[PDB]
DNA sequence: AGCCGTAGGGCCCTACGGCT
DNA sequence: AGCCGTAGGGCCCTACGGC
């Protein structure tokens, strides 16, 4: 892998560590290969504080840089034996980049210690502004960053060694609690020291995969990934009324333009979102092989195609009418939501699970008729309790059905935000003929793996740790729905034999909620009632924004109606005024004066056609006014009353739970 | 990889073979779990008569597919250990799965042959308009083509032995001539199933398919169908010199989703190799970031690159918007998409093309657009130019790698017949380099040449004593020197020797060996040089003759609309009362067109005047307008009555490439 | 040989948290 | 121990023809 140099004297020798062959290429285009080597790496390395001494040894990645620099690890290090003078990370300028810079001064403190001593390891400053080296043309990397005539390199200097040490155990080490403590009271809403670059890299990072990757919005239950997606479509007019759309176009379209991440990552969100066994209500409606419950993939996406589902509509109603607020994109020549108007509870009707750094989430999916009562009784009472909620939201409903034994467990994760739900699949006892038995299972537990539970039973039953199994087939079909197949041995108990593939085999799963959502753009463990309180204050906001968006426009497009009509009602004076004058400027001023015209209501006549004139098209200008007076009377009444306003919120919810609203999968034992 | 049905009897059980995982997953969700097992193939198979055994045993999908029928091979082929009675092959309905179903039936007819005689083998029949069985949903999977209560599954029969042996010899063998005789004699341009008839079809849809629709490029325009959809995407998205780099993947995507069902290596290659300044001697692509280089390095993944057309492009694109070139269906009907470009300069001749097909190959080099201009407006005044003539024009090929040419024999022996043999040599020097010792400086290698691979095969040398004199050897490359490869010569050692070793021992001299395959008529042909500038002058010559007749249908449609403002103007009163006493659109029609003798177009327009074209400056804006209008329909009748005035216009506008894109050679042709 | 360039097809290593 | 889901990164087999 390793592109060395001419020269073989390390005093003069550098060694260009970079992410992989895409930066790689840019990098031995633009260098100096007299005295520049470079070695590629391959994405993110190994974390040598959390690993195991053989499986650091053993890597691919750690031996390839051990060779490159001929010192040797650990106490049979020898600085003398040294390769290059200058150790150059060079990352790419993204928080994976400054997160791989992390994971490389942790491997070189840890092992090659004497090197960060003898200042021979550096960091390279290659332009903000790149996803990767890759996107730089060779020059471009070489002025700006290789030549030792303009470059700006930092210099690691060890200072404190115990303060080092325990800044290498705290952000790097296995104990999560310390992480989180650090991320919680630094996180904000040339030489340089390791201490220091450490701290601000890794906090750089953490951040980053907490706001804007692994943890979900409470206001509309999406990550970025997702609502990059969704709105990709909504941009793209891929509605379901139209037809399927290539998943190649969506893909491009939504890295290009929102996503400045790998094409896996993207293709991955959607497809998971058009599976019914993953999504409660999908988002995505796809066309092609997505993937099944036996852990099989996706078609590549050059295969599959894909369109919203009917429900995402109703998550993107109304983005267009000034209800949502607008940022910038990652290069400022796109604009991009910030959140989604989310007609419907999408935080705890798809749920949510995703581990960031320092902290993880694990929201499961919910029933959407019981969240929509639950929201109204809530409309209806500010102070309802959890208890009371529960009569509405009798627990978690798992696309996958099944069963959920005990409501204790749901009770904890809605008054605390954590809990253990202990998940059933749902298994029963039947005759076969001739005397003997067979436990027959139709709904598995959530995220659980269908082939993989298979291959579990197999196993206990191969390895003799468990009595009375005959056969284990799978007759899951397109047709009959799942169906696993357990048969027992004459005169055997299949409820004992139950019982036990239930202690045993992931039959009987548990789900650990843990319901960390990003409220006011940072992250907090929330209960179920304050999950809705904010999903409730968000449609408040929406539907208001949305009524005085649709007034400003009622009222822009009246007053254009109001000069169009004088203009019907004045058209010889209108032609003698447009007639008489020698520019559009000279017709537009005289309009303006001759009537008590805008500019706005005279650049509309002056843009009139002359089929306006007819009869029909008369009548229709004074209809759409008409219409319009009565529309702006409707919205006048919305915001002169709050409790009107609340009212609406309600209706347009009845009408999504009656539309979209179905019944319980997941049954609820006492 | 295999995913077996659960059924253990032989007479009940099926095995499907796909290409891969994609068509694996649907295949997997719409099967009757019980009966049919699937066996997911690595696309393309290894060809077994053209492959040795230590090849066949060690291949990883042959030996999986002996496994999982459990029969074994050739003399220890066993039918009673036959795991499946049915062995359906389900490839994707197109051009390639039938390539897949022929290399199939190869290796089943040469390895297993009576499982072909005991009638186990079906073909699978899957709808088409799909593009692989990845796309469609396993419920339509099923009862289109795996349910036995409504599945059409063909079984392959072997009738005549003796036929069959040569069916496989000619198609699949070695032997590349009775497979082109065997494409030339049936080509065709512009239940139970015989295996030699399902590998003749089979066969010759896959050889025409790549033959007119991949690997070889058009006369007209000198491109291949993925280089003109990515040139045709670039167009419609936008993507000009003037306008910002746009996103690879973009690109990519819009590409593959309207006009090229394939892989997306394949359309990124493709334009990366445009892109590439030692690929291409007029580049058609404008790259930001890693476009790969001459060490053989590749390009960043497409999410790092970006992309727009070259100046140049434009060129190949100019005249598109103006009815010059055919338009033809796309893949799937859902759009539109050129069949050739109007190419406004000679790009197969300046870019060159480099292809294999099946049955033939071609390989043209590229040339000096200064020179094959020049041969363009000699081969226009005079029809009966000599190769000889030409010449005079079009010296020899003109590497975007520079590097020498020996001799002016193997470049007329191409311009001829279409076929020769070009001696390209490195352009090196011999140096002092100090202490009274030499080196040897190699600054510009021969086209489509690997550097560091050239460099390594010398070192080889060096290393295994095949090579006397050589000290040191380094790659001294960089943006400020360009390329230079430095060869240390042992003191005394004379350095001309080394050299001379050098060019015979390795690629630092190589052979371009031309092969002037194009597309004419859409049917590939063995051109001479005349033959390609005669193709291009007269695609020239139609695509201006087009474009000037429809400016000039374009035109007096202008002139009619303008005759009826003219109209609706001088009497503007009587038009305005007339439209308002209209109840609708079409009573105002009616009533314009009697009343002012107009047609439904002028009518139309009037109607769909804006109240701003009633000012002053709008009666004379419209006479100026429709005056200069005349003038101009003039001088298209004048260009399309006289077929030497339109010549001449052909020759202007080439000039004026020449002139604006024009550059020097860079190859020097060496009389050795 | 093994390379040239458009085509078919897919796999595996890393981080990070909380649960088993 | 290892699985869950967004992230960093890349490789290797096959057909085809002409030297
Ligand atoms: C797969 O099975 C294997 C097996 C072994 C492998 N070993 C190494 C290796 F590097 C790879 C991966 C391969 O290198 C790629 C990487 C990204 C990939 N998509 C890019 C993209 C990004 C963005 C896009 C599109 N495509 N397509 C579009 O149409 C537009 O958007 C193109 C190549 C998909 O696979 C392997 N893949
Ligand atoms: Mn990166
Ligand atoms: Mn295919």
């Amino acid at each position: 892998k390793l592109a060395d140099c001419s020269s073989k004297s390390p005093e003069e020798c550098e060694i260009f560590l970079v992410e992989g062959d895409s930066a790689g290429g840019s990098t031995k285009s633009g260098r100096d290969s007299r005295t520049q080597a470079i070695l590629p790496l391959r994405g993110k390395i190994l974390n040598v504080e959390k690993a195991r001494l053989d499986r650091i040894l053993n890597n691919n990645e750690i031996r390839q840089m051990i060779t490159a620099f001929g010192t040797g690890i650990g106490g049979d290090f020898d600085l003398a034996k040294a390769r290059y003078h200058k150790i150059v990370i060079m990352t790419d300028a993204d928080v994976d980049g400054a997160h791989i810079r992390t994971l490389l001064l942790t491997f070189f403190y840890r092992f090659m210690r004497p090197l960060i001593e003898a200042g021979y390891v550096y960091i390279a400053q290659p332009p903000t502004g790149y996803k990767g080296l890759g996107e730089m043309n060779a020059d471009q990397l070489w002025e700006t960053t290789m030549n030792p005539e303009h470059r700006a390199l930092l210099q690691v200097k060890l200072e404190d060694a115990i303060e080092a040490d325990q800044t290498f155990e705290m952000l790097m080490g296995d104990v999560v609690e310390n992480r989180r403590q650090f991320i919680e009271d630094n996180a904000v809403y040339n030489e340089r020291n390791i201490t220091s670059e450490m701290r601000e890299s890794f906090l750089d990072y953490a951040m980053s995969v907490i706001v804007a990757r692994a943890l979900p919005d409470v206001r509309d239950g999406l990550k970025p990934v997702h609502r990059r997606i969704l709105y990709g479509l909504n941009e793209q007019g891929m509605t379901p009324d139209k037809s399927y759309k290539k998943s190649a176009r969506i893909v491009g379209d939504v890295m290009g333009k929102y996503h400045p991440h790998g094409d896996s990552s993207i293709y991955e969100a959607m497809v998971r979102m058009a599976q019914d066994f993953s999504y409660r209500y999908p988002l995505v409606d796809g066309q092609g092989n997505f993937g099944s419950m036996d852990g099989d993939g996706a078609a590549a996406m050059r295969f599959t195609e894909a369109r919203m589902t009917k429900i995402t509509l109703e998550l993107l109603r109304d983005i267009n009418k000034d209800t949502i607020d607008f940022i910038d994109n990652y290069d400022g020549n796109e604009r991009e939501p910030s959140v989604l108007p989310a007609r419907f509870p999408n935080l705890l009707a798809n749920g949510a699970s995703g581990i960031a750094v320092g902290m993880a989430t694990n929201i499961p999916p919910h029933n959407l008729t019981e969240l929509i009562n639950g929201v109204l009784s809530l409309s209806k009472n500010p102070d309802i309790s959890i208890a009371e909620l529960m009569e509405d939201i009798e627990g978690p409903d798992f696309p996958t059905a099944g069963l959920i034994l005990g409501k204790s467990g749901i009770r904890r994760a809605y008054e605390t935000g954590r809990g253990s739900i202990q998940m059933r699949s749902r298994a029963v006892i039947e005759e076969r003929g001739g005397g003997r038995q067979r436990i027959v299972v139709t709904e598995i537990p959530f995220q659980v793996n269908k082939a993989r539970m298979i291959e579990k039973i197999a196993e206990l039953v191969r390895d003799k740790k468990i009595d009375g199994i005959t056969d284990l087939r799978d007759e899951t079909s397109l047709r009959t729905g799942v169906r696993v197949v357990i048969d027992v041995r004459k005169d055997a108990n299949a409820s004992v034999i139950l019982n036990n593939l239930y202690k045993q085999t992931p039959l009987q799963t548990s789900f650990g909620v843990n319901m960390i959502a990003l409220v006011n753009g940072r992250p907090k463990l929330i209960n179920l009632k304050e999950a809705l309180v904010h999903y409730l204050e968000h449609q408040k906001t929406v539907v208001r924004r949305r009524t005085q968006y649709n007034l400003r426009k009622a009222k822009d497009r009246a007053h254009i109606l109001e000069g169009l009509r004088i203009a019907l009602d004045h058209i010889d004076e209108i032609i003698s005024t447009i007639r008489e004058s020698d520019t559009d400027k000279v017709a537009m001023e005289s309009l303006q004066q001759r009537f008590k015209l805008s500019e706005k209501q005279a650049q509309a006549i002056l843009d009139m056609r002359l089929r306006r004139l007819t009869g029909l098209e008369r009548d229709k200008i004074e209809a759409e006014y008409n219409e319009l007076l009565n529309y702006i009377s409707e919205l006048e009444t919305i915001l002169a009353d709050e409790e009107v306003l609340l009212q609406l919120v309600r209706d347009e919810l009845t009408e999504i739970r009656d539309r979209f609203g179905d019944d319980r999968r997941t049954e609820i034992q006492l």
